[PDB]
């Protein structure tokens, strides 16, 4: 299932719960251990996916502010959960920083990340 | 407060209502252009609740999964962008829309676009 | 309809020829005036588009190196030409910088631009 | 070097020549089929990259029209070449289809692909 602890290619970890209603709620930790690198995450998923072998669509956001740090930026991940033995969540993400109007053209990075339940 | 809480309209007529929490939470309801109650979906997200005061915008993002009690598109959109407050407040976003696919078909799983929202229409 | 001079909302301009064979060839000026700000553009377009009112798919690339400057970057624009009283090319773009593998996660910006045809 | 034959995860292949002047030219072949599935590619690359362990920025376009078929669409790939033992080209891409105005919101797919010179 989606609920659990997930690991990114380069060590990021996130813990999420998938609610009956389609909610995602949890915490995203940018660096292994370390209280100062944990951030709130919230999102949504398709709680009644197709039964044709497709994945389950989802997305979530982290604003990079906690009680210790603020990067004045937020990342959204959009993707799907693929169940099985080696369950995976495959994503593409957008990272937007607060900018002046003149710098808005360079406000947003794009990338991709794959998460697995194994370290 | 920050001026995010309220009702916002995009260039295509979609509208959303949002409440910005003092802690960084975004909650609300997104209504696609066509349909009324059949077209309302849950939205949830996060924003920078302590933004810079140097002329920069306020970073945010939110997600809508396209399932409600009427319809299910087996898809979800995430919007990433910044809020520009004041007299002519706007939220400028780029978005990704992922539909559930097999891995073989994942190359056609994700659309990209951009939406600008105003508190006016 | 594509052949000609085009300008975007932020002031950049380009001049392009759409060849009978599908080629796009031209010059991109990142800043109106200023002859040290011209770069080679090349790309491709659909030379036999649908006749149902749909736009014409196209794309092009500029590497940001010329005789005077080198940003070690390249932008690609993907979009469609929409004919009209005021013709437009509506695009989304990706700007990738050369990075170390460690910084590859922040190698690529994403944005959008609309160009309007001069005269 | 960039010049050579490259392979994608799910069977696409392309052949490219990198000119001394920053030009990319070649042919892209979709996974299934052959000449029916071969298309012209053109692009640009940084012909003098940084000497600091950074990759080499590049981009190219394919319009999905050849003598046999026409999908009324085009893909642009933006990325970088990373040299050495296992040389790779890492990209993100945008695929735009010609659409009516009402369908323009869903004109553009986004993805990512890595290419290698090995099988």
């Amino acid at each position: 299932g989606i609920t659990g602890t997930w690991y990114a290619q380069l060590g990021d970890t996130f813990i999420v719960t998938a609610g009956a209603d389609g909610a995602l709620t949890g915490t995203y930790e940018a660096a292994v251990g370390n209280a100062e690198s944990r951030y709130v995450l919230t999102g949504r998923y398709d709680s009644a996916p197709a039964t044709d072998g497709s994945g389950t669509a989802l997305g979530w956001t982290v604003a990079w502010k906690n009680n210790y740090r603020n990067a004045h930026s937020a990342t959204t991940w959009s993707g799907q959960y693929v169940g099985g033995a080696e369950a995976r969540i495959n994503t593409q993400w957008l990272l937007t920083s607060g900018t002046t109007e003149a710098n808005a053209w360079k406000s947003t990075l794009v990338g991709h990340d794959t998460f697995t339940k194994v370290k």
